């Protein structure tokens, strides 16, 4: 990554073995659960395109997801090339060549060029752009790899309400690739067992989740 | 987080993998026991709203508690917007979603936190998060304090352990402790009542040994 | 904690996750064995009252011991307030206010104030004072939670002398006897409670035998 | 490795035990799967030829692959010597002798000479050149140790399409030591080797479908 | 410990949790095998008497050995007081052992010009006591190490020099070579005597391969 | 070890617990396999004689090998004293850290020009470890024969692993090793290898015998 030292310099630093092993183990253990996407975004803090490619390429399995991710990266790179055409001619002294789509993705750019863009005045954050594309692709992968539909989450006859809500919002987070309505509240209240459904319907509209789980604690 | 370097400057630093793994494992292993809230407050030392959202979002399970936490954060953000509705260099004040890192960038968060005077959006957001976590800890407590009664052959030390564990869970005030003397078995209750008021817990546990 | 940087300044540093995990695991694994108190004193090196409260509050179990520790801390704070009365007289124009009992315990003081007292010239080491109180309370807890009395430590018929002396001095360390009481109780109880073989051998060594000679003769 | 410190100096640093153990365990657990090569490239960040030789020599097994790697390194060194004949003359003042093939491989060069080449202005990245050669040899080893041909990857009757594509691009990555492998023949072989149901759906999607659309259309079949 | 930072200054540093855990686990796993003494000497690099007392006091078991070590430290302190009955004050025996000296005084002696290494002296005493403990905790006598009928010579020499290192509290003579050749099984004994006197261990183990 | 700080100075640094534990675990797990010697050379990077003695003395087992190593170190020190008759000049035992202090070792290693007592001692230690590795080698290269159904890759693995063990080195390939390699292969792979002809690289040999 590119981090700031003690002398106030933006310098390049080798990616640590702890970060590599952490990302590899996160992918091995959690597959493409939603919480993988924050973790990735946290483990690639200040990363260069080379570091991002390193994190993605060290994954051994999930090659379908990785190939999808390459297709998404190519789409976003083509859009970047359409919106930011690199002008021909020679580069002025003291200036950097403008990055193509593959330059942001670390395919046709060197590490020295990536450091140059990221530490230039004004900076071109190629690492953050590439990370944005990668996070788009990973959102697609998370939505695709979601196992269960939200319509199939129904509270058991003797299942506690807390576990039912856990499965509900876990499934919803998996299918939306996001933790961010009225249809969700109605689907939530509708799929409860008769007791909790009667209590929740008795609570009236406009109720919060804390009140809902408090009213069904032990029912 | 935003930390002070060995040269005296307040700079931004990437959140360490050990802190992330430590928080994730704390949530996975301890669920929402009370001691999770201090640990969190220690692992988010000097954290920005982005770092707080990172710590909360890396949690895989307990999505009911996390959604409750989002509701609490939205409530506190709406309250902030209600309590905080032109100079040349008048810096913009943070909205509710700006403190929560929803509508603010890392550059803006560092801007508020390092301004003169500073607006510690990280500490405010951490205050809201700790409120929500207090609610979650209070709800996830298994037993009520009124249901903590000393067994016929239960040692007094274990009974006090369960008593103050449950009490700590439900109080995420001082008159509740009176229940400790009331819910003891007849022997220990008679001895403790004989000790009178002003008796410390050490004397109580010694008298019932 | 408060540590020294490169330019010789005493600055505040966030408590590391390794120290937190080390303290939590020490409490979980060793309960309130005596060696926990030195370990604590080592893990809280240079700690502020906030850091000490963090270390105490991260303990999940032993809430009876933690409440006892809170009572002891309140006692020592009240004694501090008794020994340092707030004087009603002429204060110097640059006279900094002295910390109260609750200020040293981190209850009514902020982190900036704690750093202020600890880094002042001359310093008021509120962290070391609070750590002294906490170590007093932990001493009480260790003394109370000691399972066996020293009078009940008797060498087994086939128990090796090394294991018997190990249990003897472990129990003695747990009960915390003064050097005179530990020397008398050690001289009479140690030799007296040995099995007939080791007792005969030890008696054959003559008076004034050191523990090394006693354990060598019974090997 | 040669890294930059807090004061912006390029200094030599002893290779860390964590990097050594990480590389050794990666070789022990993953053998010569493709993902080993990126990992290597990450663990040898800023490495000198001496550090590269250290990482390669700490490998205990796979001595056939290691000896092959020595042959590849010697070939690339001979090619370097063919492309850069050092002039039989005296070294200019304030300069360094140009590195031969064995100098880049750390065989006939000292650590101080490697630091000299790597920290000179302009630098001669002997570590990056040697790493390029090593990555060539490791690419050969990965392609050779690939167990299955891409032609033998056929979707099972009840195998999910996601697992079939996983095995497909995993095998293809192993056989090419690369992930930029998706062309026309791979897309047609991919659609062709699917089970009748998924093959009918994929052909019904039409030409030019993305992999996301292909796996979405065959989800739950 | 007192270590040198990146700016060439000798400063005091808090003992790291990794060193504490390393020492505690070394004592728990290896007990008082000889190799514990070098490890200790490595983990107490640059340590003050306070740090040494910290390392010794964190040991939970082996309280007999710890009391022995305390007695040995008191003996060496009494000997130091016997040898030492703008002039800086000299440290007494209890000052070197960290009993009657503060951390400020220890740093004062250790960082003076010329330095008075109270930490290295205390470490010398502690290593003496630990040598005593290692010699006592040795399980087997060297005279009882005899090569088995089908035991390889390499394993026999391993046990031989492990036991010898345990009873010497050091691995650094001729009676050991004669006892070694004497304690071999008949085959290896005939081969070793056929090698002749003055044979090195490499030749002895090579001849029995 | 002696490492470089921010002011460009060579200063002494306490040996880390992770390096000690790494070396101890390497000895416990790998015994005296050849790859231990590079690992050692990497874990003692910039080490002082005191640090080298620390790494060697923390080994709990293999006391026969450690005593052999002590004998080799004493031989190399006596030879150093014979070749260099007498800051004070270092003796053989001074380089081995026996009769020298840490301050003296730092003095020699940080002098201009430096006297690398750590690198000399490390050379001696690596000599002794080479002896130990060659002795602890289990099998002779002449006993490595390809099984009837053993893949050629595994046979070459055992071949060059055994050869590396018997020479304490990887630079071992020559004409005798190539002819012994082709000779000890099973009839099928031997026929294919003979069909390749001379000058065939190991890559071509392993490709021709695949499957
Ligand atoms: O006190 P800590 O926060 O736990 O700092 C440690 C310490 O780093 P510094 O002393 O440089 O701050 C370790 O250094 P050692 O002395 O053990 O070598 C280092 O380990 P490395 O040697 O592997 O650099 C480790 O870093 P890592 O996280 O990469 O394990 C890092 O811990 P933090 O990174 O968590 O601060
Ligand atoms: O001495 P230990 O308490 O057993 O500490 C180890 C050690 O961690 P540290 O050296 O950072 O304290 C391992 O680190 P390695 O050098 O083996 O890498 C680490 O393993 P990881 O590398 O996987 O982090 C492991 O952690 P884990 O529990 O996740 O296996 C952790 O053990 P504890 O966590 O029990 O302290």
């Amino acid at each position: 990554p590119i981090v700031q030292n003690l002398q106030g310099q933006m310098v390049h630093q080798c990616i640590s073995p702890r970060t590599l092993n952490a990302w590899v183990k996160v992918v091995e253990e959690k597959a493409f659960s939603p919480e993988v996407i924050p973790m990735f975004s946290a483990l690639s803090c200040g990363a260069t395109p080379q570091d991002l490619n390193t994190m993605l390429n060290t994954v051994g399995g999930h090659q379908a997801a990785m190939q999808m991710l390459k297709e998404t990266i190519n789409e976003e790179a083509a859009e970047w090339d359409r919106l930011h055409p690199v002008h021909a001619g020679p580069i002025a002294p003291g200036q950097m060549r403008e990055p193509r789509g593959s330059d942001i993705a670390g395919t046709t750019s060197t590490l020295q060029e990536q450091i140059g863009w990221m530490t230039h005045n004004p900076p071109i954050p190629v690492g953050e752009i590439y990370k944005r594309w990668i996070i788009l692709g990973l959102n697609k992968i998370v939505r695709m790899y979601s196992p269960t539909s939200i319509l199939d989450i129904r509270q058991g006859p003797k299942e506690p309400f807390r576990d039912y809500v856990d499965r509900f919002y876990k499934t919803l987070r998996a299918e939306q690739a996001s933790q961010e309505n009225a249809a969700t509240e109605t689907l939530l209240v509708q799929n409860a067992n008769p007791d909790c459904k009667t209590i929740l319907k008795a609570l009236g509209p406009g109720a919060t989740l804390e009140e809902m789980m408090t009213a069904c604690q032990g029912v």
